[PDB]
C-alpha cells in the first residue's frame, strides 16, 4: 500500500507523448503481480491500482513503445491479463451488503476505464504483430513459453472484449481496432487450423464476443452498430463459415467432452450454434458449412446439457439463477436447431 505507492512511481514518467522507463521497471512490473496475488477479500490492490489509472498511464505505455525488451513485454502482458479479470471472478458471487457491493462495482468502473483506453489501433497493433510472429514458429518448434504467451494474449483480448459481463461505442472501437491491426486474420487463422486446436476455446470466447451486441438475420442483410463495423462482422461472419465454424465447434465440443474436470464454460458453444447456425440460414448459404453442428449426435448433445441444466437449476439451489441462464442458452441453440431442420422439409 505504501509498498504499493512506491512501486507504482518506480515503472516511469510521460514526457509528452513519449514514456520513458526506469532501469528498475521489469522489477516493480513484478512486484505488482505479486501484490495482486496477496490481495484481501475486497481486492484492494487492483482497486488502488484501478484509482491510480496504472494501467492507462504507465501498463499501456509500456506495451505499445517498449514491446522489444522482450521480459518486461511479457510482464505486462501478466500484469494486464490479470487486471482486466471479470469482476464476477474476482469477487466469486455478487455482493449482497452494501460494503462488498461498493467494491465489486468498483472493480467494475475501472474494468469499463480499461476497455475504454483499450479502443486503440497501436495497442492492439503490438498485439498483433507479436501474435503473428509467436505463430510463424511451428507448433512443435516453439517453447512453452511461447505457448504461454499466446495463451496470455488470446485472454487479454478475451477479457477486454468481455467487460462488463457474460452471455455499446467502446465494443464497437475494440472491433474497429481488431479489424485495423489484422488481429481478425490472426483469429480466422487460428480458429481454421487442426494445428491450433489447443486454442480452440479461447478463439471461440474471443470471436462468440464480438458478436455480442448482434442479431444474425440483421446482418445477413435481409433485415445499434455503426454501418462500417456491421459491414465488418458480416464479412468476417462470412469467411468464419466458409472456413472455420466446422472445425472449431469440433474441436470446442471435443474439448468439452474431455476434460469435464476443467470446468470449463460450454455456454460459447451454445451461443454460437444459435448465432452462427442462424446466420448461415438467413444468409442461405449452403448447409453444410455447418455441418458440424447439424447432426443427430449434435440433438443428443444438446438435449444432454438441456437435461443437466435443468436438473442443477431444480437440485443445486444456491445456483438456481445461474442454472436457468445456462438453460435458458441451451435451450435457444435448441430452438436453433429445431428451426433449422423444419425449414428442410
Amino acid at each position: 500500500n505504501c509498498e504499493l505507492l512506491a512501486t507504482c512511481s518506480a515503472l516511469g514518467y510521460l514526457e509528452g507523448d513519449t514514456y520513458h522507463k526506469e532501469p528498475d521497471c521489469l522489477e516493480s512490473v513484478k512486484d505488482l503481480i505479486r501484490y495482486l496475488r496477496h490481495e484481501d477479500e475486497t481486492r484492494d490492490v487492483r482497486q488502488q491500482l484501478g484509482a491510480a489509472q496504472i494501467l492507462q498511464s504507465d501498463l499501456l505505455p509500456i506495451l505499445t513503445q517498449h514491446h522489444q525488451d522482450k521480459p518486461l513485454f511479457d510482464a505486462v502482458i501478466r500484469l494486464m491479463v490479470n487486471l482486466t479479470q471479470p469482476a464476477l471472478l474476482c469477487f466469486g458471487n455478487l455482493p449482497k451488503e452494501p460494503s462488498f457491493r461498493h467494491h465489486f462495482l468498483q472493480v467494475l468502473t475501472y474494468l469499463q476505464a480499461y476497455k475504454e483506453a483499450f479502443a486503440s489501433e497501436k495497442a492492439f497493433g503490438v498485439l498483433s504483430e507479436t501474435l503473428y510472429e509467436l505463430l510463424q514458429l511451428g507448433w512443435e518448434e516453439r517453447q512453452e513459453e511461447d505457448n504461454l504467451l499466446i495463451e496470455r494474449i488470446l485472454l487479454l483480448v478475451r477479457n477486454i472484449l468481455h467487460v462488463p459481463a457474460d452471455l455499446a461505442s467502446a465494443h464497437d472501437q475494440l472491433l474497429w481496432a481488431i479489424h485495423l491491426s489484422g488481429l481478425d486474420d490472426l483469429l480466422l487463422f487460428l480458429a481454421s487450423s487442426s494445428a491450433e486446436e489447443q486454442w480452440s476455446l479461447h478463439v471461440l470466447e474471443i470471436v462468440s464476443l464480438m458478436f455480442r451486441d448482434q442479431n444474425p438475420e440483421q446482418l445477413a442483410g435481409v433485415g445499434r452498430s455503426a454501418l462500417n463495423v456491421r459491414l465488418f462482422l458480416r464479412d468476417f461472419c462470412s469467411e468464419f463459415l466458409e472456413n472455420c465454424y466446422n472445425r472449431l465447434m469440433g474441436s470446442v465440443k471435443d474439448h468439452l467432452l474431455r476434460e469435464k474436470a476443467q470446468q470449463h464454460d460450454e455456454t460459447y458453444y451454445m451461443w454460437a450454434l444459435a448465432f452462427f447456425m442462424a446466420f448461415n440460414r438467413a444468409a442461405s448459404f449452403r448447409p453444410g458449412l455447418v455441418s458440424e453442428t447439424l447432426s443427430v449426435r449434435t440433438f443428443h448433445f444438446i438435449e444432454q446439457n438441456l437435461t443437466n441444466y435443468y436438473e442443477m437449476m431444480l437440485t443445486d439451489r444456491k445456483e438456481a439463477a445461474s442454472w436457468a441462464r445456462r438453460m435458458h442458452l441451451a435451450l435457444k441453440a435448441y430452438q436453433e436447431l429445431l428451426a433449422t431442420v423444419n425449414e428442410m422439409d
